């Protein structure tokens, strides 16, 4: 699909069977998402935005559905905001900007 | 032009009289500089990210030029870790994402 971007670029993800809602994130290195439990072990991460930085949860490897696309990868969980596509899984489903 | 997402799209801008590199960010709403002067009126804002939320100033009718396009909107300024061109910009210069 081709998105503008008069409105934000929410997408319905499916991860651990369950369906949410989600941002195409540019700007985001890494994906993250609202707590939430997912299987196998996890590493510390710090990650920072526009506040300053928190702690994340890092699950590598996880399987994720992205409007339709699948992704196999890291999914960073924690207090987020808003569930983040970030750039580690929009090149799994071939995204690009384009102007 | 078509940018790939294996590494952060950073672009040129130009703002103000000056050169800066920023992030084109799908994820961002609003355009946020770092400090630096502007002319023109401006009132205060909060936005919140990552981290929580830092105070910016918001000032309105500011032309930006964008990996060469010349866009007008609201520009924020305030302590960002990093420049962001966000959707109110992104939309005037037809940026997309394509999957
Ligand atoms: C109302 O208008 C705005 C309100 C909020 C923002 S934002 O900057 O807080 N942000 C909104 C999302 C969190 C919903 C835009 C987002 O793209 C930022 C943009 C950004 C980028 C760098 C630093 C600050 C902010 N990315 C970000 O927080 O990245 C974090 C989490 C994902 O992995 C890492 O990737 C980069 C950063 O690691 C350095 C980590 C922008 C405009
Ligand atoms: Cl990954
Ligand atoms: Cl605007
Ligand atoms: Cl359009
Ligand atoms: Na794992
Ligand atoms: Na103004």
């Amino acid at each position: 699909p081709q998105i503008t971007l008069w409105k934000r670029p929410l997408v319905t993800i499916k991860i651990g069977g369950q369906l949410k809602e989600a941002l195409l994130d540019t700007g985001a290195d890494d994906t993250v998402i609202e707590e939430m439990s997912l299987p196998g072990r996890w590493k510390p991460k710090m990650i920072g935005g526009i506040g300053g930085f928190i702690k994340v949860r890092q699950y590598d490897q996880i399987i994720i559905e992205i409007a339709g696309h699948k992704a196999i990868g890291t999914v960073l969980v924690g207090p987020t905001p808003v569930n983040i596509i970030g750039r580690n899984l929009l090149t799994q489903i071939g995204a690009t900007l384009n102007f």
